[PDB]
């Protein structure tokens, strides 16, 4: 089984220097979660403990950089675990403008060391799994983490056992209804909760509702909103997530350059890679908060992963950011 993997993984990965450990996973139809597990032994070792307590632990070891995705857009950011608060419902670690993550913890399964050899030298990750085995976050220490505190993390959650994975599987509405309830929100936080009563997906409340809360628009939007951003030079707010964890970027586009089959963001603390080719369906969608409505450009793959979503930076209390909402405009029909 695993040495097989691990044997096969170092096979691929020579024939394939341009291709990640998730793409490789891919190759080998495993999930990312078995390719680490099959690392153990040679560059890989597992973690256990209260994954609160290893997340709390991570505020001690200074700057990280954290990579959070799903199959079609790569969220990067460089910055701290600092202002977490795991507790309640859903977990967050709030720091607008630098790391700031959004944490559904019941998804949150395994968790493995990583000190692997690379083209640019060796590199150290703490890196997250889901109960289906897929990447949830990779944190990585940088030229700055303070690697006392790193090491000492890893000898306090490193175990020698390695135990079996035990993968799982994955687990008409009325539409003036829908409508009616979307537009009695007080907050864009209470839309999930929407969804879940009428089980609906995104898409589905998307297509049910009037044209003023959704609206189909280009699926070449992302690549017009982000021009428009770069040239404008205001905040924006940039979510990638999976099902277990939403990394959001705030702040200005700085440098937005295709390159190598990608959509790229380049920016000093952030970067993001976006397949573009894997945009289905875009639409632009219209919430409520408590001081009016916010205008969001959200993003679909076939299979209806939401590869991102975008609004105007907001602070609670302000009024959506006007320029944003002029460049959502230009893309109604
Ligand atoms: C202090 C706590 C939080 C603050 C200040 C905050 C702030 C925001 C802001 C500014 C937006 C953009 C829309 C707007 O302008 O109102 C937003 C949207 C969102 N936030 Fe939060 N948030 C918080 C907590 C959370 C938590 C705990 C989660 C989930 C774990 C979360 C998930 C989201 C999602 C998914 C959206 C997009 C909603 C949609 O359009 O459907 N947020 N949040």
């Amino acid at each position: 089984g695993s040495m097989n993997h691990y044997t096969r993984w170092l096979e691929l990965k020579e024939q394939n220097p341009g291709k990640y450990a998730r793409d490789i996973a891919g190759l080998m139809n495993i999930r990312e979660a078995e390719l680490a597990f099959a690392r153990v032994t040679h560059d890989a070792w597992r973690m256990h403990g209260d994954i609160r307590e290893i997340l709390a632990a991570l505020e001690s070891v200074g700057e990280t950089k954290c990579i959070c995705r799903n199959e079609y857009a790569v969220h990067e950011q460089v910055g701290t675990f600092t202002n977490q608060h795991l507790n309640g419902h859903a977990g967050l670690i709030l720091n607008p403008r630098a790391l700031d993550l959004r944490l559904f913890l019941n998804q949150w399964a395994s968790v493995f060391h990583i000190k692997e050899n690379t083209a640019r030298g060796e590199r150290q990750s703490i890196q997250f799994f889901d109960h289906q085995g897929d990447a949830l976050l990779k944190v990585y220490a940088t030229d700055n983490t303070d690697m006392a505190a790193w090491s000492e993390l890893l000898a306090r959650f490193i175990t020698d056992e390695n135990t079996p994975l035990e993968l799982k599987a994955v687990d008409r509405a009325d539409a003036t209804v829908v409508e009616q309830e979307w537009r009695a929100m007080t907050d864009v936080h209470q839309f999930f909760t929407l969804l879940k009563r009428h089980n609906l997906t995104r898409q589905q409340a998307f297509n049910l509702v009037a044209d003023d809360l959704a609206c189909k628009v280009s699926n070449s939007a992302l690549a017009q909103i982000l021009e428009s951003a770069q040239q404008d030079g205001n905040e924006i707010m940039v979510f990638v997530g999976n099902r277990g964890c939403v990394q959001i970027f705030t702040g200005v586009v700085e440098k937005v350059v295709p390159m190598k089959g990608w959509l790229n963001i380049f920016n000093p603390t952030f970067t993001l890679h976006l397949l573009e080719e894997s945009i289905a369906e875009a639409w632009v969608t219209r919430k409520p908060t408590s001081d009016g409505y916010v205008t969001s450009l959200e993003l679909f793959a076939h299979d209806g992963t939401q590869i991102a979503q975008l609004y105007g930076q907001r602070t609670e209390g302000e009024q959506e950011q006007a320029q944003w909402r002029k460049q959502i405009a230009s893309l109604i029909p």
